[PDB]
């Protein structure tokens, strides 16, 4: 039978609440680690946060023409009127996005504003068969949906290099590198399971700051992913290259890469 | 005839719009600052950002009761359940107030926090006919109630030394100054007055940096709808620029004119 153990890990952060279930076994709800809804720190990290470096648009309308100087960094605003992706997206080689901003000449409801208004879907944190704990949409995800942003502590290359726990990294690559570690702080992205032939896909993106060094995580549908389906990433060559030695992959897809 | 100049000069960026009328002459909306809705810099603050820094409660109801390690830390929770300051509150002398954070156990609706949702009031930028612009309350507004944050600029006093415009300049007594000159919010607008409705009070919120408090005005009687803004722009302020003019807040005790 399935027992809730949570109505929200999040603790009314985000818009919707993400409740635990476990229909599997005995496991309680996950409680070896910090919910947070929004990137941490724990070293300083010197991000640059001077409003006069932010490039910024000069918009007289919704930014939905094909002058806003935001989408222009984007290569062109890759948002329709539903905050979703166009079809034109190139999900193997996503661009960087940049994202309207507060020194920006339009209105907080441009069209140039999706992952800074925050996590929508309805998702839910239940317990796999086969690896642990995994995250699924309540709903029907139409491709190009943002989902939710990889959020944790943002540690440097040499602090990841001592951290014993690496299952929970993402790295930010540059000859600056930072990472994304969600072991010990982290949102519902922490536990998101890998797929070879994923429904998610990451793209960095920049709303309040431009520091290059520092992407924010932003992952969006691939396709329709339907009500009840598990979400994946792909997690890449580097943590299989690390991994693979003491497990394979159970993703179960026929054109699995790491089984 | 009073004439709106601008439908939101936040364009979106608060909870409501904040509209700009003019009925006293041909001023247009001010267009001389950027509005922001939080605080910004230029110049790097190095703000204590480590999330193990901060103190938080373990609380597992909604923080109402003393055991809450964030009420004490502002000697006590001073919030009833309507967001609403104590009857008890000093507004002479108003203590540090620490908000419940992202560190904490409670959930994001507990009791303690007020400040970190924002301003909620119908407020207007409005054309005065002695002291410029103003900020006026478009309804009733009980004692105690969050009004808006004074958001600008954070700077070094070293830094607002070598400014000529202080006009726009709210002191954090090494020190630091919000200075709402080139950017800052609604707070910017507001007047001076000797018996002021409302007070700003020290909040501590996503950090707990004791040198970057941030500043909460709250309502210190019934601010009727209507009714002009005003705090108490302090002794320092009056002190350089009260070689320039009198304070012009018509109050009969007025320490200023
Ligand atoms: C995306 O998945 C992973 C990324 C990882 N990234 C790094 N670094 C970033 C580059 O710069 C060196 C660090 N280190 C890991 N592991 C380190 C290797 C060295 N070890 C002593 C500590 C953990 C990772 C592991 C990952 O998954 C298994
Ligand atoms: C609360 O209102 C004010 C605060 C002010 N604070 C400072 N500081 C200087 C550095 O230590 C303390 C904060 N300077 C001001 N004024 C100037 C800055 C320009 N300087 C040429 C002369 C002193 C101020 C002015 C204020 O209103 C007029
Ligand atoms: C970020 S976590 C995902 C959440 C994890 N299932 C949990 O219960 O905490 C990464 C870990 O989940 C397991 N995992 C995720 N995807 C997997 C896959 N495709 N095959 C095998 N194990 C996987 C591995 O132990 C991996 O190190
Ligand atoms: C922060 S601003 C307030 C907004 C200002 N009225 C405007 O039009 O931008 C401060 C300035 O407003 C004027 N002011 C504010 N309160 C005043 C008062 N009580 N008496 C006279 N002038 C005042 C003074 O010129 C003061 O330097
Ligand atoms: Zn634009
Ligand atoms: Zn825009
Ligand atoms: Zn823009
Ligand atoms: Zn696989
Ligand atoms: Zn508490
Ligand atoms: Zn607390
Ligand atoms: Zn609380
Ligand atoms: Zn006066």
């Amino acid at each position: 039978v399935e027992r809730i153990v949570s109505r929200d890990i999040a603790r009314g952060y985000e818009r919707i609440p993400i409740p635990c279930v476990n229909a599997v076994d005995s496991e309680p709800c996950p409680s070896n680690y910090k919910y947070v809804s929004q990137n941490c720190v724990t070293s300083p990290m010197n991000i640059d946060r001077n409003i006069t470096h932010l490039q910024y648009c000069v918009c007289i309308d919704d930014c939905s023409s094909s002058n806003c100087m935001c989408g222009q960094l984007s290569m062109r605003c890759w948002y329709d009127k539903d905050g979703r992706l166009l079809p034109e997206f190139n999900m193997a080689e996503p661009p960087l996005i940049f994202e309207c901003n507060h020194a920006c000449s339009c209105w907080r409801n441009c069209r140039n504003r999706v992952v800074q208004n925050g996590l929508r879907a309805r998702l839910q944190l239940y317990r796999t068969r086969d690896m642990g704990w995994g995250v699924r949409s309540l709903q029907d995800i139409p491709p190009g949906t943002f989902v939710c942003e990889y959020v944790g502590e943002l540690i440097s290359d040499s602090e990841a290099d001592v951290r014993e726990e690496d299952s929970y990294l993402f790295d930010l690559d540059n000859g600056e590198v930072y990472c994304i570690d969600a072991r010990f702080y982290g949102n519902v992205s922490r536990f998101i399971n890998h797929h070879c032939e994923p429904n998610l896909v990451p793209v960095r993106v920049f709303m309040a700051h431009q520091d290059l060094r520092f992407p924010r995580i932003a992952f969006f549908s691939t396709r329709l992913i339907e009500a009840g389906e598990q979400l994946g990433f792909d997690y890449g060559e580097r943590f299989w290259d690390i991994k693979g030695k003491l497990f394979s992959c159970r993703c179960g897809s026929p054109k699995c890469r790491h089984s």
